[PDB]
């Protein structure tokens, strides 16, 4: 009668407590995945069932709020979210998804539609920052958790939500498809410190799509094409194969085979 739901707090939030948060995150959203290749493919959009569709992620902070973002598990990303009474969702792509989203918080009073995707250039505009220069760690995501509830109630601006939009899908959409950005976080939370991803960061979530594809059309392992991905310190490289992402990209968007 519910989805999936997974908890995490940032009140007293330690390296372990994040880790078991995000593959808990990843072993709900690869329940129907393919893991029969190198890196699990998460199901097909196409021909799944409405209740096997969705999962739920469950936040609260130190003030002891709380908000439920939903995760789609063909492409883990957010469509939408929970405060109280109400539930806001991003402008789906088609009616077919539109369809799909009405099975979610069906409970609620207020169902509000955003004008607006949640893709990070639209982000980024709405917010009025890049992800360059907004910070990630424990003490975002607490104040991310704040304003995401209080959007429900009047008291925070769109530019806020927008900005709190990209540290929370950062922080767990992308840490769940990437091995990589989730030990960027684990770094933050250890240390106790808040800062900006650098370029490495950027460019895996920009292309997480494109890697997708080059993986699931690889022959042999091997690439058609290079994709080219860049180091923290900016400067680009280019992959040719398979096996070197094994431990940098822990799920995929389903990809066709020729
Ligand atoms: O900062 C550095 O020295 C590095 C940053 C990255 C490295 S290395 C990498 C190597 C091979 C891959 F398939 C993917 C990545 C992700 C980004």
């Amino acid at each position: 009668k519910q989805y999936p739901i997974i908890n995490f707090t940032t009140a007293g939030a330690t390296v372990q407590s994040y880790t078991n948060f995000i593959r808990a995150v990843r072993g709900r959203l690869t329940t129907g995945a393919d893991v029969r290749h190198e890196i699990p493919v998460l199901p097909n959009r196409v021909g799944l069932p409405i209740n096997q569709r969705f999962i739920l992620v469950e936040l609260s902070n130190h003030a002891e709020l709380s908000v439920t973002l939903a995760l789609d598990v063909t492409n883990a990303y957010v469509v939408g979210y929970r405060a109280g009474n109400s539930a806001y969702f991003f402008h789906p792509d088609n009616q077919e998804d539109a369809e799909a989203i009405t099975h979610l918080f069906t409970d609620v009073q207020n169902r509000y539609t955003f004008a607006f995707g949640g893709n990070y250039d639209r982000l980024e505009q709405l917010a009025g920052n890049l992800r360059e220069n907004i910070e990630l760690g424990n003490g975002p995501l607490e104040e991310a958790i704040s304003a995401l509830y209080y959007y429900s109630t009047g008291g925070t601006q769109l530019p806020t939500l927008a900005r709190s939009f990209i540290i929370c899908i950062q922080m767990i959409s992308e840490a769940a498809r990437f091995q990589y950005i989730e030990g960027e976080m684990r770094t933050r939370i250890r240390y106790n410190r808040r800062s900006a991803p650098d370029p490495s960061v950027i460019t895996l979530e920009n292309s997480w799509g494109r890697l997708s594809t080059a993986i699931q059309e690889s022959n042999q392992g091997a690439f058609a094409s290079p994709i080219q991905l860049q180091r923290r310190n900016g400067s680009k490289f280019s992959v040719y194969d398979v096996s070197i992402l094994i431990p940098i990209i822990a799920l995929m968007v389903y990809r066709c085979a020729p």
